């Protein structure tokens, strides 16, 4: 990969490390909740997949006393990561001047 | 510390203001609406946060008689904030010129 | 103003055109289809709002016979509009180089 | 005919391919899972379509034993093709030099 691409891929692997924390905080941030849905560690990890993608389809969601910010803060980490990759994107068309000669 | 990175952070503060104003409006908007489901000041702010993300997740959602332009405002305000900060992101690729000179 | 802010602003009008025609097609597409829930005219236009700025919280679902293409194309139109204005966002950092000369 | 529009448009052409592959997977993925929703085959493509546009809307949902990476793979596929188009889009501030020159 190129320099700027490795920087993007480095960011992608950072997000995966947040999902781990998300899976844990998820079970804690529901065991005690008023109308809790998310229970069990081995399905909590699956909830943490369907969030950091910036797609919150539903399924399970944390409540209130749980610190609803548990979902919020995980989702926002994905925004940072998939925003950062713009450092690759704004170079993608810059390649055209290289392609022009085949530099 | 830079120029653009300060203005990016200032945009985040704007979004928080809209959330807080949206929680006032949202409660009083829904008071009269059919379905509602969203009521009360202390959990109006909770609905407000994921509204700005445009994710929504699956907590609650507003009706028609609240004047759904309530949500439209908050949702579009979020997107424009997340967009503005590209003033910092779009200069990230440009850093690869600076590091070529090394100075 | 900058040339690409007027051009960006133009694009936002175009999105609102899609909403109009969406509101109309939506009632036809749903009214007659099995499983349909949209139906009424003034409640069609209010579904043709948030859908175009993605979200997903249209507060309704299309089915298959409506031609899910009716929702799909409205959502995609929003992407083209809000993505087109990226040309304005990209010249935001460029303004830095003017700052550094005070020009 | 603008090489960046060719590369951008070509990206969308692979998205369609992933939809067909993934819709085969999605229905066969869901089949076996507890609490399966997405059991339909000629409809599976319509769910796949809105999954690629990263919305979900509120039609169906995948379960656990589907291997919710089937759903997630379609989402990331959509993001990378559409985010690649940011090449052409991030070019469109640069076209302002030729605009300025008048030819």
């Amino acid at each position: 990969s190129a320099d700027h691409e490795r920087e993007a891929q480095k960011a992608e692997e950072e997000l995966q490390k947040v999902l781990e924390e998300a899976s844990k905080k998820a079970v804690e941030a529901e065991r005690g909740a008023p109308g809790a849905a998310l229970i069990s560690y081995p399905d909590a990890i699956w909830w943490s997949v369907e969030t950091a993608t910036t797609v919150g389809y539903g399924d399970r969601y944390p409540v209130t006393e749980e610190g609803r910010k548990v979902a919020e803060q995980v989702m926002k980490a994905g925004i940072e990561v998939f925003a950062l990759v713009t450092a690759a994107l704004a170079t993608d068309f810059v390649r055209r001047e290289e392609e022009r000669r085949g530099h």
